[PDB]
């Protein structure tokens, strides 16, 4: 298992960064954030080549343990063996994920949490830098 | 408390760098490192004003929830009011904390640990950055 950090009491609008290293034979890598691991906002699964999916950034909350409802980006600015940085803030309304390449996306923010206090990373992706604004 | 981690996987010879921001009140704040709660290869504790110290680094182990006996360092490069980084790496015998300003000092490897997976902040210091090299 990854990374995992508590207590991060991320408020709306500030802004989490993380950047890690792609393995050259990444499969997948996931960075969850909620307030424990039974409640995600975001579960943000970039899949190389994992459950049939290939370059597909896969998107879902989890609430009281129950996934939502899964969705799929359009675009897929990650490779293997090199490194990325993830930029991730959020509102009441949505979380606003920035990626390398330029490319940003929201994720209604289906969950009802004050603060973002909970981060965890697993998968193919080797955490080296977090930083909270 | 403040931000908690674990799973850091931070092995000898790593460098392990903490940037915060010390509370223009601060009295005293921790950083403990190891490998859990209650296994801390270091508990490292600079007091503005606390515990009957005055600009005094406390460190301590904590083995199996005993702590063990306090060190007290000889310099204070800190200020409250400011941002400080602190880098810390071991090996088989000791930890080796850098500190602003070309400080530095080294706590003994009590527990004779291998391997870092917790760190855990408390007190006036809020993490602002967290980075592996
Ligand atoms: C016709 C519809 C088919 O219906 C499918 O049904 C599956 C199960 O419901 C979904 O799959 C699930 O989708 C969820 C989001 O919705 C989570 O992603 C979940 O994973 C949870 C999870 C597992 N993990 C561990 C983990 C994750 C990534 C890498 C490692 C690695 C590595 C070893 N390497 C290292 N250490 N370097 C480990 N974490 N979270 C995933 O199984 C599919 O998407 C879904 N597919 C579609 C198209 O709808
Ligand atoms: C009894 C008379 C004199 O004898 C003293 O006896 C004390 C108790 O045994 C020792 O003190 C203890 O020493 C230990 C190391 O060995 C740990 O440091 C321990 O603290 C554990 C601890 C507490 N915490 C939370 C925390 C720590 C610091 C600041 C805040 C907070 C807050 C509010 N501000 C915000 N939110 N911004 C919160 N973490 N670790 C400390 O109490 C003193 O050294 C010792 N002094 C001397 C000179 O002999």
């Amino acid at each position: 298992c990854g990374l995992v950090a508590s207590n991060l009491n991320l408020k709306p609008g500030e802004c989490l960064r993380v950047r890690g290293e792609v393995a050259p034979d990444a499969k997948s890598f996931v960075l969850n954030l909620g307030k424990d691991s039974n409640n995600l906002c975001l579960h943000f699964n970039p899949r190389f080549n994992a459950h049939g999916d290939a370059n597909t950034i896969v998107c879902n909350s989890k609430d009281g343990g129950a996934w939502g409802t899964e969705q799929r980006e359009a675009v897929f600015p990650f490779q293997p063996g090199s490194v990325a940085e993830v930029c991730i803030t959020f509102d009441q309304a949505n979380l606003t994920v920035k990626l390398p390449d330029g490319y940003e996306f929201k994720f209604p923010n289906r969950l009802n949490l004050e603060a973002i206090n909970y981060m965890a990373a697993d998968g193919d992706f080797k955490i080296k830098c977090v930083a909270f604004d």
